[PDB]
């Protein structure tokens, strides 16, 4: 069994993409903001991370940026509704980034791919 802890500011949104990645079987972790993300993250035994950008707080830049620093193996997906982060020096934390869309066959596809 895989992990991955999904980090979304939206909640309808964190339920969404946890339904998605269950269906392809994988045990799946919330948290709502970047500190909380860090604090589970760093105590806790994850394969992935799926990172929001925009939220209250740090961003998911900011998160993606401690969490490469701290676990240099980590494997750390952007997933965000904007295309506008993409060129972002801060992005090239991530080992992917993805542009959130209600077909979830792409955000599969990478996630497969990095576990
Ligand atoms: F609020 Be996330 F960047 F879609
Ligand atoms: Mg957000």
């Amino acid at each position: 069994m895989k992990r991955i802890l999904v980090v979304d500011d939206e909640p309808n949104i964190r339920e969404l993409l946890k339904e998605e990645l269950q269906e392809e079987g994988y045990e799946i972790d919330t948290a709502e903001n970047g500190e909380e993300a860090l604090k589970k993250f760093f105590s806790g035994n994850y394969d992935l991370v799926i990172l929001d950008i925009e939220m209250p707080g740090i961003s998911g830049l900011e998160v993606a940026g401690e969490i490469r620093k701290k676990k240099k193996d980590a494997k750390i997906i952007l997933l965000t509704a904007y295309s506008h982060y993409r060129s972002d020096l801060s992005s090239w934390a991530a080992d992917e980034y993805v542009v959130k869309s209600f077909n979830f066959d792409e955000l599969k596809e990478k996630v497969k791919k990095l576990l």
